[PDB]
């Protein structure tokens, strides 16, 4: 009970978590498994305390019983909002961008339209919108909804593909990195702004960042604010000013999640342990950080400025919100976990 034992995924999270625990003095200890499915059962069977989960593991853990502890507090990716523990920072916003030009295109007059996506299987770019187009619509062949699209790291030789156009030489077609010409948000974006695509699935911050000159990469730089409008979801339009009234969802800030039983323990050792090495923390550089990581957010995103307090005991569902919980509700409905399953299961 005392103790806090955290579950690590994978051996690179594991080191990590072994040389929190030995500098916290053992207050701290590690529970390792092979996924995160896994680490959910741990906490859920009481033999680990917890771990942080992105938003559709949230959502999942949220299931099977599982509450959000702390909020992991982005800083902007570099920059700025203060203090850190109290507050909350909303978590950024999923947008439908199309070009003003066009004004027969509504979030009802998607079907057989072009799509450019930032990447398969990322939040902001391909859950969010494909979760919320197939709850508009009742089924899971969303894959087959856009007559073409960008949506990197699908298969190559598909409709989901057709849109892509690889690097200067054409090649690396559809690849999920920024080889890809439409990679990304940015890419994504100019997949709009070029007219190869009908919408653009973004983040509000992407079209300030490629417009007005933000960029000056040649496709961006001449580029017009004016000239994009957003997606709202009562099927109406938007200018991009108004981001927080016309978005499809939020994209959820990661967090830690327990037992609701150990929520308030697990609460309070994580605020001394980020006292201890978070971002300004006694001991950060000089004995460990809790988020840095030798590889790639290990235990937490490295843009994390703090665990957040909640205020406060939120479900999943409140903490995700309708719209987000809508769209993995979607994706996990046509494309089952395991876990989910297992939890339902009338024997645990
Ligand atoms: C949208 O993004 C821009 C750039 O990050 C920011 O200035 C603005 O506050 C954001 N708007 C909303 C509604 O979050
Ligand atoms: C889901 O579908 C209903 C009708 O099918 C719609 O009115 C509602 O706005 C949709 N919800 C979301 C979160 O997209």
């Amino acid at each position: 009970y005392t103790r806090v034992v955290w579950c690590a995924v994978g051996p690179e999270e594991q080191k990590k978590c072994q040389q929190w625990s030995q500098q916290s003095g053992q207050n701290v200890t590690c529970a390792t498994a092979s996924t995160t499915d896994d680490c959910i059962v741990l906490v859920l069977k009481g033999e680990a305390d917890a771990l942080n989960l992105d938003g559709g593991y949230i959502y999942t853990a949220g299931k099977c019983g599982l509450v959000p502890v702390l909020a992991e507090n982005r800083k902007s990716s570099k920059h700025s909002s203060l203090d850190c523990v109290l507050r909350p920072t909303e978590g950024y916003l999923a947008v439908a961008v199309v070009k003003k030009a066009n004004e027969g295109l509504t979030w009802n007059s998607l079907k057989d339209k072009k799509s450019c996506h930032t990447a398969v299987d990322r939040t902001a770019g391909w859950n969010i919108p494909m979760g919320l187009i197939v709850n508009q619509t009742g089924s899971c062949a969303f894959d087959e909804f856009f007559s073409q699209s960008c949506a990197p790291g699908a298969d190559p030789k598909s409709r989901l593909c057709a849109l892509c156009a690889g690097d200067d030489q054409g090649l690396d077609k559809c690849v999920p990195n920024s080889k890809e010409k439409y990679y990304g948000y940015t890419g994504a974006f100019r997949c709009l702004a070029e007219d190869v695509g009908d919408v653009a699935f973004v983040k509000n911050d992407t079209v300030w960042e490629n417009t007005n000159g933000e960029s000056t990469a040649d496709w961006a730089k001449n580029l017009k604010r004016e000239d994009f409008r957003l997606l709202c979801l009562d099927g109406t339009r938007k200018p991009v000013t108004e981001a927080q009234s016309c978005h499809l969802a939020v994209a959820p800030n990661h967090a830690v999640v327990s037992r609701s039983d150990r929520a308030a323990h697990v609460e309070q050792v994580l605020l001394h342990q980020q006292a201890l090495f978070g971002k300004n923390g006694k001991n950060c550089p000089d004995k460990f950080c809790l988020f840095k990581s030798e590889t790639k957010n290990l235990l937490f995103n490295d843009n994390t400025e703090c665990l957040a307090k909640l205020g406060g005991r939120p479900t999943y569902e409140e903490y995700l919100g309708t719209e987000y919980v809508t769209a993995i509700a979607n994706l996990k409905k046509c494309s089952t976990s395991p876990l989910l399953e297992a939890c339902a299961f009338l024997t645990r």
